[PDB]
């Protein structure tokens, strides 16, 4: 069955990081938006599912990898090759029609070694 599990919030520099986002659903059109915000900055979109997985232009374009389910209850993504600079707040927005909308916040912090 579908369990809602929070994402890890600590990442090791140089490894891939899974930004977990799970929205267990009510027995359906889906939109998923992933946002990132650097310390002292503004949210910008980095990943989108909106009638398909869209190419989103961002500093993240190139290092993102989809890691979710086909049923779209798991909408996790992976950031490849993590740097100290990827620290910040990641937001996962999942909306569902035929209405719902759920938000998940990931205060991501990257470490050495």
């Amino acid at each position: 069955v579908c369990v809602e599990v929070p994402s890890e919030t600590e990442a090791v520099q140089g490894n891939p990081m899974k930004l977990r986002c799970i929205s267990c659903m009510k027995r359906a059109t889906t939109v998923v938006e992933w946002f990132y915000r650097p310390e002292g900055g503004k949210d910008f979109l980095i990943y989108e599912y909106r009638n398909g997985h869209q190419e989103v232009e961002s500093p993240f374009q190139g290092r993102l990898q989809w890691n979710g389910s086909k049923d779209l209850q798991d909408v996790s993504i992976t950031v490849l090759n993590v740097t100290l600079n990827d620290s910040g707040l990641y937001t996962c927005n999942v909306s569902r029609e035929f209405f719902v909308k759920t938000t998940r916040l990931i205060p991501l912090r990257v470490h050495h070694h």
